[PDB]
């Protein structure tokens, strides 16, 4: 399915089975089918799962402007609205838990039940004068002359410590293969803004706007989002939030927990 | 092109060259690029080819609901109403060869002017009471259950038996490249789905009712889909049916058989 | 985004920032991703930037008809009169050099500011009676031979010559995969149409109604489009043309030499 951005975007999106909604945000640098299996295992259990490709990525259209969390946030806004959602559960992966949670910021929770934020960059991922405890931007801004002179070589090489097969994971070549040939769907240009997006966007102001139950889940094994600074504060910050460590989990947990996931999930949304 | 199906389902397809119109449906868990080559073969000696992207694979919608076999020629009916398409030569693949069949089944063979299985599912598949001689089912549930961990290593090791390289066939790298890279655009979904409707759908009423010319192709030496269950039941079931068996050819012979099968599509047009 | 062409082939394009425009044509059997280091480097410096994917490629429809160089030539005119463009730079690589050159020797330069020819086909690529120095058919029969075969590998043997891996140049395996995932996209009838078309069009018509300032640039490596006798005599045959030779680089220079490209493209646009 597609529907039509504010500015013309058309974002490719799923909508499978029936009852209660479940929308997923995926992470960087990958699209809708990153969640294919807990949109299996949700829908086979009367949920009704949605996710979309981010513009940029997949089967979106890839605009040159608007690759920012606020045209994320409203792009999500769009789509829920597009498709009258109302008591959505929101589960954003990495990158992901950014526009989630922006979206409950710009627009106020009335259709949201619950918020599932998953390896997320919450509440904020790089380093700001009162965060030195970030990721400092001189590294994601070698990230980006990375990946402006050769995309395709940094995301396979990106697949060792994004699930964790450097520390022991292991992932067949299969769904390393998957993750490569989905990222390579992605704009450059998109691909690149995402870094400086998710490298500087400050969401501890959205922590305080969110109202619904929430649930956070980290692997702190994660060498790409780290949950010292991240996922642990996310929790801290939103009132009422509750925290799943999975132990020495990577940050590609969606694939190598996905059991553990899956049933986290369906036991959140029968709380 | 794409056309839409009744439950809004959008379904991509590829309609070349001019003349008496043939039209392929592919097999698990391929698409329409599966036929390349006997299109290409057909068209430039002045035939109509049309293949489509089965619902849920290559580059069609992925619905959640409908991935059985009365929805899948009800898919066929629509394509060949959208086209106005008269004398019709049904083409049909491995699981493709169940939807052609029960196309005819379910309209008639009106449009129809001959039918070709080739490596196909018909008459059945899997175990039945009164068919001990299928594949039993459990067979069929274990593929379910590791497609439901790793589709993508699944269909990886697929390739082997598919083509029958485990026993020595000769396959490039290329061509296993490209099966997996169109495999992994299907839905999870729509590929777990299949498995079900292949395993557990009886055709034999179908054969019965297929009353026009009707070749059965079949190699000897398949893995996927066995020859002395499946093709040499439906060639004897089906009036008038004419049979070929290409020796040790394997399950994915229209990659290995090319040439074989491309002669042998034009020689039953022209009979 | 789309367009529609007067056949009924839909035609994805890529128009990404704004400024003056730049509209590239690609090489074959890739797409408008080819492009995506010299789109971003324009476009975050003052230009629009536009790149489309042939049809038979990419994302555009696979038409059975129409894949000859006036078609791909009134294309380009109806996407340049779909976008209103003005002052637009031409930007062509490989046989991409054939249907910009096509396109002013058909349509006139009015909308025309500036050509540029990178690795090009032009002004004739295969034998004539008068240019036995051109390659011979023979070898271009062969190739089709080849690809009608099993295109899949052809391509991904393809890599090496393209990129001059062969002649110590150095490549990523990520930029390979990359290249061959884009390939695969294309339609198998596409794909052997255009050798057909590059083999066979002469240009040299074309080159004396080229009125626009031109650019071409070569490698003297390159192992598919011999720098004597298409680029050295292109720019020889236009007049006013500037010519610049990449020492030893390979067909895939866009790749191997993308900073000197985008320089060399930024100092044209700016001359």
């Amino acid at each position: 399915s597609t529907f039509v951005a504010k500015d013309g975007t058309q974002i490719y999106f799923k909508d499978w089975g029936s009852g209660k909604p479940v929308l997923f945000s995926h992470g960087w640098p990958l699209d809708a089918d990153m969640w294919e299996y807990q949109m299996e295992y949700l829908s086979s259990r009367g949920y009704r799962t949605i996710a979309f490709d981010r513009r940029g990525f997949g089967r979106s259209d890839q605009p040159w402007t608007g690759n920012d969390y606020d045209t994320f946030a409203d792009d999500i806004a769009q789509l829920i609205e597009h498709l009258d959602l109302k008591e959505v559960t929101l589960v954003g992966f990495s990158m992901g838990g950014g526009d989630v949670a922006r979206y409950i910021a710009r627009h106020g929770s009335a259709r949201v039940a619950g918020l599932v934020l998953l390896g997320a960059v919450t509440p904020l991922f790089g380093q700001k004068p009162d965060y030195p405890q970030g990721v400092p931007l001189d590294v994601f801004a070698r990230f980006k002359t990375e990946l402006l002179k050769d995309r395709a070589q940094f995301i396979s090489d990106f697949n060792a410590p994004f699930y964790g097969i450097n520390k022991g994971q292991v992932v067949s070549q299969g769904v390393q293969t998957q993750t490569l040939q989905i990222a390579l769907l992605a704009s450059l240009k998109a691909t690149v803004d995402c870094v400086t997006a998710f490298a500087e966007t400050d969401f501890r102001p959205d922590m305080a706007k969110i109202d619904v139950p929430t649930l956070v889940i980290h692997g702190d094994g994660d060498q790409i989002v780290p949950f010292e600074t991240t996922g642990k504060v996310a929790a801290e910050l939103i009132k009422g939030a509750e925290l799943k460590v999975y132990k020495d989990a990577p940050h590609g947990f969606a694939v190598t927990h996905a059991q553990q996931l899956n049933e986290d999930l369906l036991a959140f949304l029968k709380r």
